[PDB]
């Protein structure tokens, strides 16, 4: 007796799954084949235990028509095949209009557009041009945005976004993005004179290319410390200032076009 009530439970772009009801009998096991019906490719044929009533044939060709026979075995003897035909799905499509929404040193968030097909989530391969080890991440199907955490500051990343549907991964959408630079820290006022201030700070995590220091009188535009400190300096003497004047200092980082947030403070000459 052949199995009955054959039904396909899940069809992916690479697999097909089905249940059924075993014919009340002895159980030597089952045989199951899947042959391209309208083409020439494999010929997946897999055996199954005697107590089976479901199956999962994976690793099939995308967008392909398959004949599926489900044979019940009993000692060299075979029974009539429960049949059906399934056509695999076309692989999943990569996300569209992938743009960066913002970044905060160690994290970058992005938003993309979804095609209209059965999805089971996303995956993000974030690769830094600097570092030598990337961070892989997975996402949930119901969201169209995601902040990537765990990056370095001021580092440039090649971010690959993918779509997921079971063991099916789409081709990627590539996105160039970089991190915010971490502002210098602990601005300390070492010395003063009616015409100058000596300031020291903690260098950023990034591997900046120098700083720009700004000072402004209380009713006059901020000026840059002309000489512009080399990235190797961590202290600078601000000269040519007015006496008894309360100045505001801004120490900012640079990695060739990226101004870090500004490190601030005030002190009077």
């Amino acid at each position: 007796p052949a199995p009955t009530d054959l039904k396909f439970t899940q069809v992916t772009p690479t697999s097909l799954s089905a249940q059924w009801t075993p014919p009340n009998v002895q159980l030597t096991g089952y045989r199951v084949r899947v042959t391209p019906k309208e083409k020439t490719g494999p010929m997946k044929e897999i055996n199954l235990a005697p107590d089976s009533s479901s199956v999962v044939v994976s690793g099939l060709m995308v967008a392909t028509k398959y004949e599926v026979s489900v044979y019940a075995l009993k000692d060299t003897l075979t029974s009539r095949p429960a049949q059906g035909v399934v056509t695999t799905l076309e692989n999943v499509s990569p996300p569209r209009r992938a743009r960066v929404t913002d970044a905060t040193e160690t994290t970058i968030t992005i938003s993309w557009r979804t095609k209209t097909e059965t999805i089971t989530g996303f995956q993000v391969d974030a690769v830094p041009a600097n570092g030598q080890t990337p961070i892989q991440r997975t996402i949930k199907p119901d969201v169209r945005s995601y902040t990537i955490t765990g990056l370095q500051p001021g580092t440039d990343y090649k971010i690959y976004l993918y779509t997921l549907n079971d063991n099916a991964r789409s081709s990627p959408v590539v996105i160039d993005a970089s991190t915010a630079i971490d502002a210098p820290s602990n601005l300390r006022f070492l010395a003063t004179t009616p015409n100058s201030l000596l300031v020291s700070w903690q260098p950023p995590r990034a591997r900046i290319t120098g700083y720009i220091i700004k000072y402004e009188k209380p009713g006059s535009p901020p000026r840059e410390v002309v000489p512009r400190p080399r990235p190797g300096v961590t202290e600078a003497t601000i000269t040519g200032l007015e006496p008894g004047t309360e100045y505001t200092i801004y120490v900012i980082a640079l990695k060739n076009n990226q101004k870090s947030e500004p490190l601030i403070g005030r002190k009077k000459t």
